[PDB]
C-alpha cells in the first residue's frame, strides 16, 4: 500500500493548475512531493531525473502527445522507475495512448493505473474530485491513500482503459451540456428575453446540472476566469470524438458540440469554456 | 379583480389529459369549480364555446398549434363564450407565432391571454411542484396568481405577451439536448466495453448531470419508460424550438442534432417516454436490429 | 383543354427575378403577359384585378405568409378566377400552405399545380428549368406548352403536394452541399493550403455539383450578387426541417447546415446563400 | 534524375489492394516492373526485403497505423531505401502521420512525397485518378511519369503535408455529399413521393455531383457492391474531423455526416460507403 510510510515521495509529471493543487493536498497527508514541468515545489530537470527519484509517479499532461514526448526516449520517465511501482496517469488521453502506456509499463515491470478524474480546480482545492481508474482492483488498492487525499471518490471503472473510457463519457456529458445550455440561453436572448430575467430563471429548473448552474451563474458576471480552459475541454471532445468514431457510434449532439467547443477554443484557448455563453450572446447582439 | 375562487370559482379546462387533471385536482383543493371540454369528450362540456360560457375563468392545456386553433376560435371555439373582462390561461407549449395569434384575438374579444406553460412533468403536476413561465401584464399576472400558486411551487414571469412561449422553448430544448448528450454518451462508453452497472451507477455521481436526467437514467438502467414526458411530445417541442431559432436566424447545432434523434426515439416510440433514446442508443451498439 | 398561345393570357402574382425571366420566354413563346407586385408590362393593382383579365394566373411569392396574402380574401386571386381555369403555384412553400391554396382553389372550381422549378436566375434566363408538378396528369398536360417555354423539362412528380415536397427535397441538397462545401474549404485554409490554388483544385473534381462549382469560383471572386439570397434559402431549408420533424424522419446533415444557413442569414440577408464560403474563411482568418 | 522506366525501372508497393493493384497495372503498361509486400502475402516477405529490391518505392496502406508498422524499425521499408531514392504515399492518412514520414525519410535522405488520389476503382482503371501532391516542386517532377501513368491529372498542392490536407477536403465533400443525398431522399420518401420518380427526378438536377449521381443511380437499384467501401470512408471522415479540431475550425455539417457514416459503418462495414441511402430509405419504411 502506497501509504507515506511505505512510499513518501511522489514525483509529479506536469504541474499545472490540476496538479499543483494534487499536490498539495498529498504533501498535507504527508508525502513528500517533486515534479517535472518542460518549461521548469523541488524541480527535476527531466522526466527521467524525476522518476529516478520517486517511489510513485503522478502523470498529468494536456495530451497524447505530451504523454508520448514525457514517457519514452532518451529523457522519458518510464525507464526511470522500479520494476513492481506504480504510474498513476490522472491525464486525459486517448484509448490508445493508455493501452499504449499500459503496455510499455507491463514490459518494464511498471503498472500503469489510468485514473483521470472529474472535477476541476474548484474541486482540486477542495479534494472533492472523482478518481476513474482502469485497472486490478489489487492495484487501486495499492493507491487508495494517494486517491483518498486527492478525492472525496473512487471509482474502479474495470480494468485497464476503462477509466481514461470513463472520463471521455464524462467529457462528452459535460461540454455537450454547456453548448445546450448556451445554445438555448441564445435562442432565449434573440427572441427578446430580459438578460437578467432568463439567466436567474434557468437556475431555477431541474434540467440543469449543478455544474452547469455554477457555470451559468458565473457567465450571467461575465466571468471566465479558467477552471477548464476551452483548449482542453475542446482537447477532450475531439479525443471523446475520436474515440467514437474508431467504436462506429454515431454521436450527433457530441459531435455538434465538438464544433461549437472548437469555434470557443479559437476566439478564446485561455478562458474556460463556457465562454461559448458570451460567444453566443455576442451573435445575437449582432 | 383577483381570480380567487372568491371571485372567480369555475375553472373551465379545454383539454384535461396528464398535466391538466393533475393541475384540476389542485385546483379542487384549493377551492375552485371543475369543469373541462376534451375533443374526445369533473363535469364534461360538449365544445369548447359550452365550456367557456359556464367557467369564470379558461385554461388552456392542448398538444399543439393546430390543436389550439381548432378549440379556440370559431364560432364554437372557446373566444366565443368568454366575456369582457376574463382571463384566458393557456398552459399549452404553443409556438410563438400561435401564442401572438391567439393574444390578438383575445383582445379583440376583451380576453386578456397570458402565455403560462410550465416547467415539469406529471411528478411536479401531482406534487404542484411545477414553475410556471407567464408571460403578461403585470398586473394580469397577479390576478392568476392564486391559480398558478395552487398548481406549482414558483411563477417566473418572463416578460410581457409572447415571453412565457419564448422561456418554455428554452427550457425545452435544454431537457430534449440534455437527454440526448446523455444517451450518446452512455452508447459510447457500452460500444468501449464498459460495464453497463457500473457505467450507469458513475454517472449518477457526477455533477454535469441535471437531476430531471438522473432520474432518467434511473429508470434507463431498468429499461423503464413508461411515459412521463412521451417522445412524441418532446419531439414536437424541438421540432417548435428550432423552428423559431430559425426565424431568429440563431445557430443552434447541439439543439439541432439534437432534434434529429429525438424524430429517431419518435419514430420507434411515439408514446413511450422521450428518454426511451437511451434504449434506442444502447441497441445500436448491441447490434440489436 | 390545353393552355397553348387557346388561352394566351397568362397573369403573374409577384413578378420578381425569377417571376419577370419566366414572363420574357412566356411573351416570347406569344403569350400575352400581365403582373402584379404587392410593391406597385402592364401591372395590375390587385390579386383579383389580375386573375379577372387572365387565362392562367402563375404565382411566385417568396413565403408562406406572401402567398396567403395574394391568394385569399375579397381581393385576393381566387376571387378574381372563374371556374375551369388553372392556377400555377412556381413558389416555394411549405406542404401546409400547398394542402390549404389546393382545398381553397376546389371551392372556386380552379385546379391549382404546385409547380415550384429547380433552377436559379441563370436557369431562368435560358430556360433551363426543371419543372417539379404535383397534380392530376390531365391538368399537368393542359399546362405543358406553359410549362415548356420556361424550362426544360417537366417532372410530374405526383399528385397535389408532391411538387412541394419534391422541391424541399432538392433545397436541403442545394443548401447543405454549399455548407458542406464551405466548411471544407474553411479546414484547408486553417491548415495552410493556398487560397487560390485551394479553389481551383477543386473545380477539378467530381465530387461537387456543378451548381456549386459555379458557386465557387463567384466565391474565389468575393462574388456574392444575389441569384439565391440568403434568407430566402434559410427560409427554405426551415421549411424542410419543419417538415422532416412532422415527418419522423432524422436529417443531421441537413440540419447542421440549416444552422450554417442561419448564421449566413443573419450576419448577412440578402447576398447570395453561398456567402457562408467568405463568413468560413472570417472565421479562420480570426 | 526524372524517375523514368529508363532510369528507376523498378516499383515496389507497400500495400497492394484494389486502388493499388490497379495502379500497378497502368504502371506495367508503362515499362516499369511491379513488386509489392502486402502484411497476408511477386510479393516479397517484408517492407524491407520490398524496399532493397526497388528503385523507387509507392505506398499503399489504409491508415495511420498500418504506415508506421511497414514504415518503421529494422525490417520496415524506409531502412531498406537508399538516400536520394524517392517514397511515394497514395494512403489517405493524418496530417501528423505525414509529418512523422516525411521527418523520417529526411533521416533516411529519402524525400517522401504525400500523394493521395482523389477518384476511386473505375478511375484507377482507367487512368483517371487526379494526384494530390505535397513536396518542392523538383521532386514532384522527379515523380511525373509515375503520376501520368495512373492519373490523368497532377495538382501540385503546396510543400509537404499539402496533399494529405487537399485529400482531406475532398474526402469531407465527397462523405457529406452522400448524407446529404441519403437524407433528402430519406425525407422524399417520407412525405410519401414515388421511389421511382424521386430518385430519377435527382438525376436531373444540378445540384448533385456526377460522382453522387453515379451513386444514386446505383442505390436506385439496391447495388452496393464496394467501389468505396464504408469502413474506409468513415476512416477518412474521422481523420478529417480530427483534424479540423486540431485546428480550431467549426465545420458541424462535416460532424454531422461522420457521424451518418459511423451509422453506415456499423451495419455494413464492406459495401459502398452509399449504402447510407438504403440505411436511410429502412427507417423510413419502418424495415
Amino acid at each position: 500500500i502506497l501509504s507515506p510510510e511505505n512510499a513518501p515521495r511522489i514525483g509529479f509529471i506536469g504541474f499545472g493548475a490540476m496538479a499543483s493543487r494534487m499536490g498539495d493536498h498529498l504533501k498535507t497527508a504527508g508525502y513528500t512531493i517533486s515534479a517535472y514541468t518542460p518549461s521548469g515545489v523541488p524541480m527535476l530537470p527531466t522526466p527521467l531525473a524525476l522518476a529516478k527519484q520517486a517511489d510513485t509517479v503522478v502523470v498529468c499532461v494536456p495530451d497524447d502527445e505530451a504523454l508520448a514526448a514525457s514517457m519514452y526516449g532518451e529523457n522519458g520517465a518510464l525507464a526511470g522507475m522500479t520494476k513492481g511501482s506504480l504510474l498513476i496517469n490522472t491525464s486525459s488521453v486517448s484509448p490508445e495512448a493508455t493501452a499504449t502506456l499500459y503496455e510499455a509499463g507491463q514490459k518494464h515491470g511498471v503498472v500503469v493505473l489510468d485514473a483521470p478524474v472529474s472535477g476541476s480546480t474548484p474541486e482540486a482545492d477542495s479534494a472533492s474530485l472523482v478518481i476513474l481508474v482502469g485497472g486490478d482492483k489489487d492495484d487501486v488498492a495499492r493507491a487508495a491513500p494517494i486517491f483518498d487525499a486527492i478525492g472525496k471518490l473512487t471509482i474502479h471503472a474495470g480494468p485497464t482503459g476503462s477509466g481514461a473510457r470513463l472520463k471521455l463519457v464524462i467529457n462528452g456529458i459535460m461540454g455537450a451540456g454547456l453548448t445546450t445550455l448556451a445554445e438555448s440561453v441564445a435562442y432565449g436572448l434573440s427572441a427578446g428575453l430580459d438578460r437578467s430575467m432568463l439567466f436567474d430563471a434557468l437556475d431555477q429548473v431541474a434540467v440543469i446540472s449543478p455544474h452547469h448552474k455554477r457555470k451559468l451563474k458565473a457567465a450571467k458576471d461575465g466571468n471566465f476566469a479558467p477552471q477548464f480552459p476551452a483548449r482542453l475541454m475542446q482537447k477532450d471532445m475531439r479525443l471523446l470524438l475520436d474515440a467514437a468514431a474508431r467504436e462506429a457510434v454515431p454521436v450527433p449532439t457530441l459531435a455538434a458540440a465538438t464544433q461549437q467547443l472548437s469555434l470557443t477554443r479559437r476566439l478564446s484557448p485561455n478562458e474556460d469554456y463556457s465562454s461559448l455563453i458570451r460567444v453566443m450572446e455576442k451573435i445575437v447582439a449582432n
